């Protein structure tokens, strides 16, 4: 039983058509709160929680894969949650969803690492997304990076340094670094299982 | 008192180094790029480099004499004549080289000094940081490793709030291939037990 219909059912969690409200998402919550965005909303189990522990900010996830998003605004519909919001498009569409400043933080979560040296350009901490992410934050944003993959994240922590990104938070191992108030993703619970640590990076611009 | 085999070994372990100043292509007959290790201990570090890479001068420094008394020894054992020892601390690195003069520096399993009163103690601190600036010019670079995830997280850090470039950068050195790497006393200890060696590679921005 293959259900997209269910996606337009649900058209108030999942916006179809993102591009409209640029600029004027703040009407999209009816509060001016600042508004954090996640590129890789895989499941929303994150999102969700963020959004309960946080009732003061306005949450929007991102996710490409029509699979998974479904389960995503499931578990938004079960949380009650009304200060999120899903979208179904590429992180390529930052720059028509959201005007410079419109956007306060960046969670990216267990990301893709990709690891191949020709795929470098689909990370989602590549220079290209990063340029997206100043697009849509200004200088005034941050980066909350958390994942599994040592690769990525030995990537990611040049990638920033190269982008000219200031580290303000690193840990090397979050689920022995206490960190109150960490909301754990899917793929987070899964690989805290397997006893790996988890890296976790916080990123900001300079000004 | 007394027991110092330095006095002897005097073309090893350098007594006067801040006389050098400008003039260590003297004390070495060439050109070669001059790299200096922080904090050398019993010099297994800066030996093996340096049999591994005749082409490049080592100067390694160490603040406790009992300890460097150990590396000159070794220094000793190996026939590598590109290696100079000073028993001296970090602070007077700016009295013993110009500008531009030393182009690396080596530091390994420093001290963590993990409590907030002593991070200005710590050899990746923004103190130290200009210290090695101010010796390197912009031309230099720093290659770190450390057992201690404490002393690497803050490390990172220090290092881009000075901003300098993260250009290599290992949370698992002995799974992260590396061919040219030569591995330290403390290094072998904290191996066993498989903990994780961090590396970094850091240099200045131009
Ligand atoms: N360019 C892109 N735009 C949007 N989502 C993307 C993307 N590239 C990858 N993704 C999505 O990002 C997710 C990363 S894997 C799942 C991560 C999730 N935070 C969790 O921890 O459970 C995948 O669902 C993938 O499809
Ligand atoms: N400011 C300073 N100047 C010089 N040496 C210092 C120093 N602070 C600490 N040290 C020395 O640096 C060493 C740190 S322990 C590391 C030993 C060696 N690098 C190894 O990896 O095996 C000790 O010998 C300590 O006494």
């Amino acid at each position: 039983p293959w259900a997209d219909d269910f996606l337009a059912e649900n058209a108030d969690i999942a916006i179809s058509n993102p591009a409209d409200y640029k600029g004027k998402w703040n009407t999209v919550f009816g509060n001016d709160n600042p508004i954090h965005i996640e590129v890789g909303t895989g499941k929303g189990q994150f999102i969700s929680g963020m959004a309960k522990q946080n009732p003061d900010i306005n949450y929007i996830g991102i996710e490409l894969f029509k699979s998974v998003i479904v389960t995503a605004v499931q578990k938004v519909k079960d949380s009650e949650a009304q200060n999120v919001k899903l979208l179904n498009i590429d992180a390529d569409t930052l720059t028509d969803v959201f005007e410079p400043g419109e956007v306060k933080r960046v969670y990216l979560n267990f990301s893709d690492p990709w690891p191949k040296k020709r795929h470098e350009k689909r990370r989602l901490t590549y220079s290209h997304f990063l340029k997206k992410y100043e697009e849509v934050m200004g200088k005034g944003g941050s980066i909350h990076f958390k994942t599994d993959n040592r690769g990525l994240f030995e990537y990611s922590l040049k990638s920033f340094s190269e982008y000219g990104l200031l580290l303000t938070y690193v840990s090397l191992d979050l689920h022995n670094s206490n960190l109150e108030g960490n909301i754990m993703t899917e793929y987070e619970e899964k690989f805290s299982a397997l006893g790996q640590p988890i890296y976790r990076a916080e990123v900001e611009w300079r000004t």
